[PDB]
């Protein structure tokens, strides 16, 4: 449908709102997770006390974590948000379709990106000034450990396919243009744009991992690994909400994830 | 690999393909667009009666229950087991496949099957039934649909399904490779040597890649699309087995002669 050099031009557009919208992009998170440098050194929470002293530097002490994740996530949807109108033809659909989905995407994206900040060991959290171990949050208590868990368990995966952040912006786009959400009433419009940014996550692909044979099907087929999760995660909050009221939801997810 | 052994991978699993399954969808179009003979219907309780009596389904024939919604729901796991064998031969002519581990060969299949059932059922379906018994017979969605509480919720979700999946038109020389790669995905858990199986696969979805845009080259991305319904099937199997669970856990209506139960666990 497209010239190549009009994919390339997606492709440059699409990355450089990615780094507009983004404040913590994967290229950063890596410079601080490798070391090597001594100014972007951060504070490494590893049990109470670190945790103790890591407030002072940058309620129960896994609510106070989980509303940490709470409220880094509904930061997320409002980047996200941000970045979807940046994607030709977005905001030109109906209305109603563009929270369909935005409603049904967000969390696909915030798993994808959130595995950016993470290895093996850990996250970075406060914009990568900390880092919250593993181990640490595995040993929350009993339904909020394996809440933290899985994430984790996504994040060593989908690194191993070394994406950049100008491979990202377009997997991103192209999850957010999914036709198939349920309630679309345009399903054809949104289509014709995912195909689009298909085509350039194809060529985006070839050109910057030319060595990385059929890494776009693979990529794709982490689309499976990302619905799955997304339903696991959906599942566990409404497992604790039955559970904690010293919890509540920010409005904004609290929209997300009803019906 | 170069663009001619591509097709040659997708010659050699059309014709495996065409020999381990009994009835193809181009056949099975064939009889449901009206073309072909005409299938027996069964389409309520007296057509389910006399297509029994007159036909003989062997998967809707009496053994323990009377009641008819268990009959068929017992029927639709009774010729899942005989996919099961036929899914299992075609797998040993994809090249590769028998020289992985034994118990990798086994765990490919026992958590691949599923997903190929479902895929391959929609071959035999359109928005308004299902062939049955190699295209014989046909049974109508609503008849499915309206079995009592669990049972009749339980066949519509399949037809959903197929309804969106057959709007790809894929074809049978499609297929065979789509199959292919379902079988040799590498995050099935438990599998000992992953490598191999991706080797495979990443030969598999090249042979499809090139399938796709020579047989569809006016349907733009089709590999991408047929690729996001792998989404659409994991979930459906995952929501398959929940729904069986259910059913184990409120019908005692539901037993067979052991041995019948061991075959068909
Ligand atoms: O910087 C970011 O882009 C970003 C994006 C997502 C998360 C995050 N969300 N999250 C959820 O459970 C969740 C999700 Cl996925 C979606 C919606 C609501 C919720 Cl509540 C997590 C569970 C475990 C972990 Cl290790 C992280 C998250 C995030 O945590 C940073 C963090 C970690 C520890 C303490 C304080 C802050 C950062
Ligand atoms: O000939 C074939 O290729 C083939 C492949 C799959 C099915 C089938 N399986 N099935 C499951 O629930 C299921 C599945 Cl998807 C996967 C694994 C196990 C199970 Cl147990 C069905 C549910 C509803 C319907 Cl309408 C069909 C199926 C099949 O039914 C033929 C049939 C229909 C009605 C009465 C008796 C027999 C034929």
């Amino acid at each position: 449908h497209m010239e190549s050099a009009d994919l390339r031009a997606l492709a440059k557009h699409l990355y450089d709102s990615y780094i507009k919208s983004f404040p913590l992009t994967k290229a950063k998170a890596r410079a601080i997770l490798t070391g090597k440098t001594t100014d972007k050194s951060p504070f490494v929470i590893y049990d109470m006390n670190s945790l103790m002293m890591g407030e002072d530097k940058i309620k129960e002490v896994a609510i106070r974590i989980f509303q940490g994740c709470q409220f880094r996530s509904v930061e997320a949807v409002q980047e996200i948000t941000e970045y979807a109108k940046s994607i030709p033809g977005f905001v030109n659909l109906d209305l109603n379709d563009q929270v369909t989905l935005l409603k049904y995407g967000v969390h696909e994206i915030i798993y994808t990106m959130l595995a950016s900040l993470m290895n093996k060991d850990g996250v970075l959290i406060s914009e990568g000034q900390g880092f919250m171990t593993r181990e640490f949050l595995k040993s929350l208590r009993k339904p909020f450990g394996d809440f933290m868990e899985p994430k984790f368990e996504f994040a060593v995966k989908f690194n191993a396919l070394e994406l950049d952040d100008s491979d990202l912006a377009i997997f991103i786009a192209v999850i957010i243009l999914s036709g198939d959400r349920p309630g679309l009433l345009n399903v054809k419009p949104i289509e014709d744009i995912q195909d689009n940014l298909l085509q350039a996550l194809e060529l985006q692909l070839k050109l910057n991992h030319p060595e990385s044979s059929q890494l776009f099907a693979k990529l794709l087929q982490k689309m499976t690994d990302l619905r799955q999760i997304v339903t696991e995660h959906v599942q566990l909050l409404q497992v604790i909400k039955k559970t904690e009221t010293d919890m509540s939801l920010h409005p904004l997810l609290q929209e997300i994830y009803k019906d």
